[PDB]
């Protein structure tokens, strides 16, 4: 079936993670090395409840597509960019990168997405580390994703669940947090679904454990005081204040941009004619397909504008991309242009 459709690319859906930006900026200034794992894992839960149930199903990414976007943070006075390119489409894989200087973040990744159909439930996999580095402080956190599970495509109920157990590791601290997503089991309760459950730990020593569910409360205890607290809970008051989110002018857009190329997939899903969607994404696969012929009929050589694999360790590396710690003599204004993430700065370095 195809009616589980969103009308966002994939690339588009891999942003949603740093709506809460805000939070990482915070974290960078956290001087406790345990209070920075408690921000960073914070920041984390933070980016899935806003994940809808049932027909979620981004766009599979074409070859060459490109996402860009950015995030405004007032109190810091700065901006978080978002960067993100397909680099293959078999396999498919899609790279991204975050940048924010001035306060001192920065994230990069690869992710790999593998399908498992059982019939009536399907299960798709995001596998590929996120490695979230601190400027300042040259700390790296490195984390990975759960995989979600759907249920009821042919009959029954329609659901999204999330499940896995996702490590948050940081090894210049010592720090790491093991967290497990829970799937809901066949006698099912009110609270089953969406249950997240997870252990804050220092070395092998588990400091303090998280109960709860991911779109909703979760609990921190104290394992030397057990003493119970409100660890993360998304409050209106925390989801009235979301980053402002920016989007390129779509005359100012690449062809090949996500917007700009799935315009005409998006506006049939939105207009519910669902046979006019199958047939603009065949003809976006068509092209692919065919610009997969004509490549290798003369050189089959595609090189990714933003982004270059690193043969030696097999990861994806952003091309432009910039780990020095913001300097305020130096460094003015952090900008992007053609998805290319700057800094002006009054010294070249």
């Amino acid at each position: 079936p195809t009616f589980i459709l969103e009308p966002r690319s994939f690339l588009d859906k891999l942003s949603d993670y740093y709506y809460h930006a805000d939070f990482l900026s915070e974290a960078a200034l956290e001087e406790n090395p345990y209070f920075r794992l408690k921000k960073v894992v914070k920041w984390y839960l933070s980016g899935f409840y806003k994940k809808p149930k049932g027909l979620k199903k981004p766009y599979n990414p074409i070859l060459g597509e490109t996402f860009r976007c950015l995030w405004i943070h007032p109190r810091t006075n700065s901006k978080t960019f978002y960067i993100a390119e397909q680099v293959s489409h078999h396999p498919p894989i899609s790279a991204f990168y975050v940048s924010n200087r001035k306060d001192g973040f920065c994230l990069s990744g690869s992710i790999l997405a593998k399908s498992k159909f059982y019939g009536n439930s399907l299960s798709a996999i995001l596998e590929g580390e996120a490695r979230l580095t601190f400027l300042n402080r040259g700390e790296d956190y490195v984390m990975t994703m759960p995989y979600a599970h759907c249920k009821g495509i042919l009959y029954g109920t329609m659901t999204l669940e999330l499940g896995g157990t996702v490590n948050i590791t940081c090894q210049k601290t010592g720090y790491s947090a093991i967290l497990e997503f829970k799937l809901k089991p066949f006698l099912g309760s009110s609270d089953c679904v969406n249950q997240i459950s997870g252990k804050l730990k220092l070395g092998k020593e588990v400091l303090a454990t998280l109960e709860g569910h991911w779109d909703s409360e979760v609990f921190i205890t104290d394992k030397k005081t057990d003493n119970s607290e409100v660890f993360w809970n998304p409050t209106p008051d925390i989801k009235q204040w979301r980053l402002i989110r920016h989007t390129v002018k779509f005359e100012e857009q690449g062809d090949f941009e996500s917007e700009k190329l799935w315009q005409r997939v998006t506006r049939a899903i939105n207009a519910k004619d669902q046979t006019e969607a199958t047939q603009e994404k065949y003809v976006l696969e068509e092209a692919q397909r065919q610009a997969a012929r004509d490549r290798k009929t003369k050189n089959e050589e595609w090189s990714c504008k933003l982004f270059e694999l690193d043969p030696l360790t097999g990861e994806w590396h952003y091309k432009f991309a910039d780990t020095r710690p913001w300097d305020p003599l130096n460094d003015m204004i952090q900008f992007e242009k053609d998805g290319v993430i700057q800094t002006k700065v009054k010294h070249r370095t």
